């Protein structure tokens, strides 16, 4: 259970972006059902009134949330990956639009899952925003909760894959378009109950052996990291 709060660019806070130019939701509860349309979005998916301005080559950090801005950020519990896909905001997320720009599953060395290390940095994560046309877009953040992940929703919904989404609306200015977006994954529809990575028991199988969903990250792509960029306290 977690929510935006807002993002950072180039390590600068912009500031609560909640239903300003973040599509929050109006709680922290996960999306579950993969057909369902509130995989592209979450469940309150309309146009907010502001799109936060960035130029190519750009960090771009989300900064996630429990309940309050920079606490424990998500159950330990949660185990999974973090993706961000991108797509241009004329398709409103319909349609085979969706990007990769982002995929951390399970770092060997630290033995850690992405949303470990979301934790550990604030809630913090980024991507590079990449070369494309000039425009308004939508940033689709991605954490999938593993925790019950054994089962698939579809079969048995009290259980499943876990989805926190949040979209947020970006302006790209400064972009010489040499990296054009090339075609996307739609959402709902790209994760199904076979996909890699979707039905998963992380109790009995390594978590080296895990595979994150598919699709690819797009070799357009400059993100990106999990870390911490800017310190919320000081505010
Ligand atoms: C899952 O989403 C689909 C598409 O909206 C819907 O038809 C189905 O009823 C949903 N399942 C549940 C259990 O709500
Ligand atoms: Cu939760």
């Amino acid at each position: 259970h977690t929510l935006v709060w807002g993002v950072w660019v180039n390590g600068v806070d912009q500031g609560d972006g909640r239903n300003i130019y973040i599509r929050s939701p109006p709680n922290n509860n996960p999306v579950k059902n993969l057909t369902s349309p509130d995989m592209t979005c979450n469940v309150d998916n309309r146009v907010v009134p502001k799109s936060v301005p960035v130029n190519a080559g750009d960090t771009l950090t989300f900064e996630w949330y429990h309940n309050t801005r920079d606490d424990d950020i998500i159950a330990s519990s949660h185990h999974g990956p973090i993706a961000v896909y991108i797509a241009p905001a004329a398709s409103n997320g319909q349609g085979n639009v969706w990007v990769k720009l982002f995929e951390d599953a399970y770092n060997v060395t630290n033995s850690t899952w992405a949303v470990d290390r979301l934790i550990t940095a604030h809630g913090q994560h980024s991507v590079v925003v990449p070369h494309v046309a000039p425009g308004d877009y939508l940033f689709r953040a991605e954490i999938i909760a593993l925790h019950e992940a054994d089962s698939l929703y579809s079969q048995n919904p009290i259980r499943g894959a876990q989805f926190y989404i949040s979209c947020a609306q970006i302006t790209i200015n400064s972009s010489d378009d040499s990296t054009p977006l090339p075609a996307g994954v739609p959402f709902p529809g790209a994760y199904t109950d076979s996909t890699p990575g979707i039905q998963f028991n992380i109790y009995t199988t390594p978590a080296t052996s895990y595979v994150a969903p598919p699709p690819s990250v797009w070799s357009g792509a400059l993100g990106g990291s999990i870390a911490q960029v800017g310190d919320a306290s000081l505010e």
